[PDB]
């Protein structure tokens, strides 16, 4: 049974590459992180920074989350990210994703002790 912090790591951290350099990155990563197991997760962002750098966002700019909560934090700097989105022709179990690489500020919700990211809210 997965902790919220561990779920964030599994869904959103990819420190092993500096960027998505292939159109098939999302198809491979959504599968290997078990985000296509019982259904195709429609949208998911991977962050290509160290875990420490992403955890540090919880001490950066405090902003509102989309849902009105006030435990969201926006990174001061831009980060390398890859947005993965199901294509219109995708449907389980043959999940298919579009890969879009970008450099953007990330916004995460943080909780707990230690105070760490538990939800990916958006990128700007
Ligand atoms: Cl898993
Ligand atoms: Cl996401
Ligand atoms: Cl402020
Ligand atoms: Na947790």
């Amino acid at each position: 049974k997965e902790t919220a912090a561990a779920k964030f790591e599994r869904q959103h951290m990819d420190s092993s590459t500096s960027a998505a350099s292939s159109s098939n990155y999302c198809n491979q990563m959504m599968k290997s992180r078990n985000l296509t197991k019982d259904r195709c997760k429609p949208v998911n962002t991977f962050v290509h920074e160290s875990l420490a750098d992403v955890q540090a966002v919880c001490s950066q700019k405090n902003v509102a989350c989309k849902n009105g909560q006030t435990n969201c934090y926006q990174s001061y700097s831009t980060m390398s990210i890859t947005d993965c989105r199901e294509t219109g022709s995708s449907k389980y179990p043959n999940c298919a994703y579009k890969t879009t690489q970008a450099n953007k500020h990330i916004i995460v919700a943080c909780e707990g002790n230690p105070y760490v990211p538990v939800h990916f809210d958006a990128s700007v």
